[PDB]
Parts: structure tokens; C-alpha cells; sequence
DNA sequence: CATAGGAAAACTGAAAGGGAGAAGTGAAAGTG
DNA sequence: CACTTTCACTTCTCCCTTTCAGTTTTCCTATG
């Protein structure tokens, strides 16, 4: 089925009501509020996976293919940030990302 | 009945009001703006009432196509002397609408 | 009716009235534009030269009726070129320190 | 928000910055004081940029030391041309303009 | 212990930059 | 006539990405 690019948002909406994405999960019943991982790059414990939203969401749209590109987790991460950063609809509620041990963000869609 | 001439009908439409955004814009009638939303707009007239009025639609048979009624109801207008597009306001992104006058 | 971009092009290569936007060869076919990025702390209106001209061509901005729209000048001039048969981008230097051009050839 | 090289130059010009200096007369070349502050042009940047208002935050010097040399760091065509922040007298830096 | 200092590189918000491609246009052929 | 469609273009909206110009974090060693 020659798919369109996905739209961030009603993409990450699966994620969320789909739950395969490790520490990415809605976080409250109505299904309104959500967290994302969120360590910082230069922290020495990191890998790829670490980060998986940032890598899903260039791959979901063709910005990056694994092996074709240089992995570039810096890039990825701005990606994602930016995007949901221009959308009416959505917010930042909550910066858990210098946290040293589960380091998330929490985000919540507000009704227009 | 035969087919309404677009000028007469236009005129009609303008003095009936009873299409939002579309009317008269002065005192002595010679003015007036036609809302003009560019169709890529998701958020997105009389454009259909003439292809309505002429045949062109009937709601069931067709499939709608804002495009091609925008289109029609433009060319048809550029053909006249007597009418002037005085003002293009179509990418406004609050009321995108243009402005005719009858001239001569 | 607009004006087609690419004979408003060469014309305005000939004329050289503006500053970097010129023949880059003998045979006149390759050329150079300007193309500074508008996020630096040295840009102004010349650095969108071609771009307003180009906007004023087209009637889309008339200098005192409207206000300056620098990103939509640039926007829809490199719109006009973006997928013309006849000419081709051959260097993207917009990201130089030292002179952000682009190099435009006709094919 | 003014940038960091116009603004600093600025500093420099108007010389009201104790031991922030033109060292020079091409004025290309210029001090700035660099003590261990352990027990000021940094916090001019911090302020001149809304990182910090006094009032509003805690003070925290080794920060606006920090954010300002990471600054100056990134900037092509200025050098640190001569390290003395480790003089037991006159702790102080030599930057040029090149 | 404690904190301050460094360089390198990751991070950030705001705004510019980009591309795809549907829809936009006037002039003039076309339609009955 | 009296519009409607075709042709040969340009440019706009959607919907993100990338640059700019610093700013922070990391992971350390030095200093107090």
C-alpha cells in the first residue's frame, strides 16, 4: 500500500495506544498525557537504543535508513523536538531529561 | 426556464445575502467581494451556487470540486468588459477574499 | 500575466545591475546568484536581491503597498526554478562563510 | 539579543570593565581578567542575554564563567593568543582578533 | 571530601529553508 | 453570444527540517 509520510502526531498516537516502544506509554487513563525518553548524548551509559523514538520517527518518515546514512542520534533527537515543537494541540509538561536515572519528558495533547 | 446570464445572477446573489462573505462593499452598489480562500486551505461558496444555478452541479450526481467551480466563476468574469478586479486580497490569511467593480 | 523566470533570468544577467548575480563563463549558460542564509547577523534587503526584483517582476510585492517578505521572495523564486526543465542547480555554496552563492547552469 | 563579538568589542571600546582591555593599538588584541573565583565581564554576558537576573536567581559565577568562554570558543577569527590565568598576580587571559 | 575549570560536542527555541504537488493565474481557443 | 476549458506557466499550503548563535551537559583534572 504506497504509504504517504506519516504525520508526527497521529503516528506517535500509535506508538502510544500500541505500547512497543520501551518508556514511550501513555501515563494516565484518558489517555491525554505521555512520556518520552529523553538522555542526553554525551552521557557515557548510552547506546542506539537508548533513544528509539528519535531513530523510529527518522526512519517512519524515509530521513534516515539504517545502513544507507550515517547514524546521527544529535540530528534525531532535533528532529523530533522540532516537529512537535510547532504543534498547536500539543505541549511540553514536564522535563525529565537531566534526571540520572530515568530521564523522560512528559507531553500532553490540549484540545484546540 | 432557461439559463441565468452570471452577471444578473451575480448581482441577484449579492442583493439576497444569502451567502456569507458575499456582497456589496459600497454605498452605490458598484462594489464587491467574493471570498477567495485558496483550496490547499484545510479550514476551506458562490462558486458552487453558479455551478448550482447553471447545471454544472447537482449535489448526489457529481462529485464536488471547488477547484474547477472557482475556476469557471473567475474566467467568466475576466471576460467582461465592464467589470474590473479592483483588488486581489486572496492570500490574506484571516478573510482571503478579491474585489470587483462595475465600470464603464 | 507573470512573467516566465528564466528569459527575466538571462536578461537580468546581461543588465549586471546587481551585485553577484552574474555569468560565470564566456558562453554565457552558467551563473551565479546569491543565496546568504536570512538567519545571519549580516543580512539585509540586497542580500534578496534577485528575489525582490523577482517579486516586483510579478507584481506579488510592490514596494510601499506591501511590507518586505524576505523568506517568501526566496521561497517563490527558488519555487520558479525549483523543477524547470533547462536549468539545473550545479553547486549548492549557500552554506560558505565567505560567499554563499548557488551556481545555476542552462541545459 | 545582542551577539556575543559586536557586544564584546563594545565592552572593549567602552573600557568600563575592570581589566578588560584593548592591549593594542591596531586594537586587534585585548585582556580579559581570569581569576580562580573560589571562595565582571561573564555576568555582563549572562545578564546582557536574560540568563540571569538578579533577584529572580541564584548567582552562580562559575556558570556565567563557564557559558562565556564556551562562547568565545565557538567564534571564528578570535584567538586566545596567551594563557595567564595561572599568574599568582595579575590571573588573566590574551584574546586577538584575526 | 567539596567545588571550579576545561575542551569537545550535544542541546535548544525561533525562525529561515525546503520540497511536493495541488491549486493558482491570464490569454486565448473552444463550445453550442 | 456568453460562457467554459485548455495551455503554459507560477506559487501556495501542508508539514516538517536545518541554520543560527549561542548554551548546556559530559567527563574529567585542578584547586581549596
Amino acid at each position: 500500500m504506497g504509504t504517504p509520510k506519516p504525520r508526527i502526531l497521529p503516528w506517535l498516537v500509535s506508538q502510544l495506544d500500541l505500547g512497543q516502544l520501551e518508556g514511550v506509554a501513555w501515563v494516565n487513563k484518558s489517555r491525554t498525557r505521555f512520556r518520552i525518553p529523553w538522555k542526553h548524548g554525551l552521557r557515557q551509559d548510552a547506546q542506539q537504543e537508548d533513544f528509539g523514538i528519535f531513530q523510529a520517527w527518522a526512519e517512519a518518515t524515509g530521513a534516515y535508513v539504517p545502513g544507507r546514512d550515517k547514524p546521527d542520534l544529535p540530528t534525531w533527537k532535533r528532529n523530533f523536538r522540532s516537529a512537535l515543537n510547532r504543534k498547536e494541540g500539543l505541549r511540553l509538561a514536564e522535563d525529565r531529561s537531566k534526571d540520572p536515572h530515568d530521564p523522560h519528558k512528559i507531553y500532553e495533547f490540549v484540545n484546540s
